[PDB]
């Protein structure tokens, strides 16, 4: 069992790479840490105490095409020219979804929680502390993991570190994910909620009225949650107050629930705005910047502020707010915005924004309970690993293909099914995948058939979550058709083929499911898909 000679040129926490176990004492930290075998390669785990800082864990020689992912739902995961990278101008609204630490992305090419090239997965298996990412620095691929200026006491675990090796590359990354999921304790339900979303028909603009035709609806298509998106609320934080023809939180759930439907709702529990009653009352609840609310983002045209999850009285708030939900029937939970909870800054207890941030999602779950479902949206990956059941894991869907949007974030079906297929490795070991909603309707969308055709059954290939959003008025029999085959096709084991493929043509299997074994070859520049059903 001979070294490959670039695993000799590698280097772990600064030493030549090698089998063993080792101290590095450090100026102002320490850190205690073995490499051991494992099946497909190695696993770097250990224990770090002091101040860290950015520790870097590995360096080694940069691939020239590597599969980059972002750490947050929206974010590409995608092949990337690792020499002729170009920093990117940065929206100083959204600087956050972009990055967790912005001084690397304006500067070199940054990747989030793994990185991949043909042949090789370099992965960390958890982020409860800090953020582990790579970064490409003068042609060198490095790991590190962030700490955020926090010094430690006592040691805490390193987020362990995996090199996996094998000419399969899909297989690797599917390993690495059950590596993942054990490391997390994974929750993978083993039933996936259908459903109907309000968001991609009627946006901000839903009425009460048009909510309830869209209920009575309902009843005729095969769905068992009823989620109202953002447009009920009275603003950003005050959950519980409603606007416009709605009743209250309270009264919809149990009209909701009359009509037979599990209720859904929506909710950016880590975000208050400017404006809001909540903020207004309680300035002392979110993070600072100079002693000053330190704007998270912007959105709806106000200054978003982020909820201090260091805070007992915020952990608090949270926990009423999701157990009064709960006490009026919800059982389905759409948490958006949820980097938020994460931004860097000042919190009251001098803890990471990865351990602030779990404190508040844990928070939630322990308040919904086991028996809610909890789809994580706009969020950290890795570190909601164990809380969500499930995930969307791409940027938003649109009533339209998108032919002059950008692979940059912004709504559209072509780029949102992209994050689908090359993150479909996450699904049944991270959680369930959210491939966001299907749009079936058959006016007022500019989507061919051809269009919803391959969206929809590229999402029942690889066994992800089926939800509808659409004025179910304007779904007529090729929506109704496109739904029932596409709920056909779940059920199984998926691998896309050819994951490093950079022309958006992409082959993709599945084993057993409802239909028996499946292939689809989808081809995401020419609007074109083949299926074949055994
Ligand atoms: O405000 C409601 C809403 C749009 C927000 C969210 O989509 C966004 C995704 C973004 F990168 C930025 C943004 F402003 C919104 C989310 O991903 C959608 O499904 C839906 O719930
Ligand atoms: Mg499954």
């Amino acid at each position: 069992v001979p070294r490959g000679s670039h695993m000799a040129s590698m280097e772990i926490f600064g030493k030549t790479f090698r089998e063993g176990r080792f101290v590095l004492k450090e100026k102002n930290f320490t850190v205690e840490f073995a490499v051991e075998k494992i099946h497909l390669g190695w696993k770097i785990s250990g224990r770090v105490k002091g101040s860290p800082g950015r520790l870097e864990v590995l360096r080694t020689k940069a691939p020239e095409k590597v599969l980059v992912n972002n750490w947050q739902s929206w974010g590409p995961c995608r092949v990337v020219d690792a020499f002729s990278f170009k920093p990117p101008e940065i929206d100083p609204n959204w600087r956050y979804t972009a990055s967790v630490v912005p001084d690397v992305l304006e500067r070199n090419l940054q990747s989030d929680y793994f990185v991949a090239e043909e042949g090789k997965v370099y992965g960390f298996l958890s982020s409860k502390i800090a953020h582990p990412f790579f970064a490409v620095e003068d042609g060198e691929l490095v790991a590190y993991l962030e700490y955020f200026d926090v010094e430690f006491d006592d040691f805490v675990p390193l987020e362990p570190l995996v090199v996996l090796e094998d000419p399969n590359t899909p297989l690797l990354l599917e390993k690495y994910a059950e590596l993942v999921g054990m490391e997390n304790n994974a929750r993978v339900p083993k039933h996936t909620p259908t459903g109907w979303c309000s968001w991609y028909h009627y946006f901000l603009d839903l009425t009460w009225e048009e909510t309830l035709k869209n209920l009575k609806l309902a009843k005729n298509f095969p769905f068992e949650v009823f989620q109202i998106d953002d447009a009920y609320e009275k603003d950003i934080g005050d959950w519980l107050v409603t606007r416009g023809d709605f009743p209250s939180v309270e009264e919809m759930a149990k009209v909701i629930a009359e009509n037979g439907f599990i209720p859904g709702i929506w909710t950016a529990p880590f975000s208050v705005s400017e404006t809001s009653d909540v903020f207004n009352e309680h300035p002392d609840w979110v993070v600072k910047e100079n002693g000053e609310p330190k704007m998270a983002y912007r959105n709806w045209n106000k200054k978003i502020y982020a909820l201090d999850l260091s805070k007992d009285e915020v952990l608090n708030w949270l926990f009423d707010l999701f157990s009064s939900l709960r006490k009026m029937g919800y059982r389905y939970f759409k948490i958006d915005f949820l980097f938020a909870g994460a931004v860097p800054g000042e919190r009251k207890k001098n803890i990471t924004p990865i351990q602030a941030f779990r404190k508040g999602i844990e928070t939630i779950r322990k308040a919904v309970g086991e028996d809610s479902f909890i789809l994580g949206c706009g969020s950290p990956l890795l570190p909601a690993v164990g809380c969500v059941d499930g995930m969307r894991i791409g940027p938003d869907t649109a009533p339209f293909w998108g032919e002059h949007i950008e692979d940059n974030g912004a709504p559209a079906a072509r780029w949102a099914l992209r994050n689908a297929i090359t993150r479909y490795f996450m699904h049944d070991r991270f959680w369930l995948n959210d491939p966001d909603c299907l749009i079936l309707r058959e006016e007022k969308t500019d989507l061919t058939q051809k269009e919803k055709e391959l969206y929809s059954y590229t999402c029942g290939v690889l066994d992800n979550m089926i939800i509808e959003s659409d004025d179910l008025s304007l779904v007529r029999d090729h929506g109704k058709k496109v739904l029932k085959e596409t709920l056909e096709l779940l059920g199984g084991r998926p691998r896309v083929q050819n994951i490093m493929s950079e022309d958006l043509r992409y082959e993709i299997v599945s084993s057993g499911t409802l239909s028996g074994n499946v292939k689809i070859v989808v081809d995401l520049n020419s609007r074109e898909y083949h299926l074949e059903k055994e």
